[PDB]
């Protein structure tokens, strides 16, 4: 079997992408944030604290004839950006673009942190990292991809995120018309539960490629590209007026600047992120200072190849016996 769904930026900056997911019987369509950096499928629901719900679509397990409460199971997650959510668990039928999984654990939220409430366009998350990171206690649950894998034509899913445009998540197949040239595959470590790989280096604009190993995770659930301070300083040094702002929380640059591109290595292959992909607009409404799309990972503890990097490429999340990552230009 296969599945194919359109993914859409939530706003004019591509802060995040949402993909419609059908849950339950009859179907309840919720727009979820597909996240290759986490492994919980959680949704805003009829059980979410009323004051923590602001415009999101909710899952009502009592209205699904296939919904079954998973006895004694609870979940609680805390994300890298400080956000959090928790609740109880149901098992239900979940479909993504024609691909169906019965008995999928659907984590129903009782509490969500303020930033989830503040984002009315994201109805919950669909975790696509390895199931070893799933937070369901006392019995850990599998991801949608893990549950579907054996049924898929090929044990893979692809991320094809658009820059200011719609894109696609495909499951079970590789759309050979969605990229140019060939897909270069690279080794993945699953030790931390992430799609963790090693970039062979980088270049800034038309500058010399620097061969250096950058261990990081392919994360669709993180907006920006988080890289070592040495690499990030080398990037922003090419932008007139750019500086690291302690008050803003990162590198900022004059909104009138035209940003250089950023190339990252995948083996001997190169993915070029165009400069416009690195502009995250004014730091505050009406400001002429803009926020950068490449930021230091010094505070996080891990390098993150978030949407800024991934949207420049066609990305294969290969769930073969030995999982690997594939990248192609497009
Ligand atoms: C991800 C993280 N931080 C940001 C954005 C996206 C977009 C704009 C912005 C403006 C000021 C500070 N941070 C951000």
């Amino acid at each position: 079997s296969t599945g194919s769904a359109t993914t859409t930026p939530i706003d004019s900056l591509d802060d995040a992408y949402i993909t419609p997911v059908q849950i339950g019987t009859p179907a309840q369509t919720l727009n979820l944030d597909f996240d290759t950096g986490s492994s919980d499928l959680w949704v805003f629901s009829s059980e979410t604290t009323a004051s923590e719900v602001d415009g999101q679509t909710i899952y009502t397990p009592s209205k699904s004839t296939t919904a079954k409460l998973l006895s004694g199971a609870t979940w609680s997650i805390s994300y890298g950006d400080g956000s959090s959510s928790s609740g109880d668990v149901y098992t239900d039928t979940v479909s993504v673009g024609g691909l169906t999984v019965t008995g999928q654990a659907v984590e129903s939220a009782k509490k969500v942190s303020s930033s989830f409430t503040e984002d009315s366009t994201i109805d919950g998350l669909l975790g696509l990292a390895f199931s070893t990171l799933n937070t369901v206690s006392p019995t850990q649950q599998k991801t949608f991809f893990d549950n579907a894998k054996a049924s898929l034509d090929s044990p893979v899913f692809t991320a094809d995120l658009g820059y200011h445009a719609p894109g696609t998540y495909n499951f079970g197949f590789i759309d050979t018309t969605a990229y140019t040239g060939s897909i270069t595959y690279t080794a993945v470590s699953t030790k931390q539960g992430f799609w963790e790989w090693t970039s062979t280096g980088y270049a800034v604009g038309s500058g010399t490629f620097k061969s250096t190993s950058i261990d990081g995770i392919a994360d669709t659930g993180t907006t920006l590209l988080y890289l070592p301070a040495t690499v990030v300083s080398a990037y922003w040094a090419q932008v007139s007026g750019a500086k690291s702002s302690s008050s803003v929380g990162g590198y900022v640059f004059p909104c009138s600047a035209t940003l250089p591109s950023f190339t990252f290595g995948v083996g001997s292959a190169r993915i070029v992120i165009p400069g416009d992909y690195i502009d995250f607009g004014p730091i505050s409404t009406g400001s002429s200072s803009c926020f950068g799309g490449i930021q230091s990972s010094a505070g996080i503890g891990i390098n993150i190849f978030g949407d800024v990097a991934l949207k420049a490429a066609f990305v294969v999340f290969n769930g073969a016996t030995t999982p690997t990552l594939g990248f192609a230009s497009k």
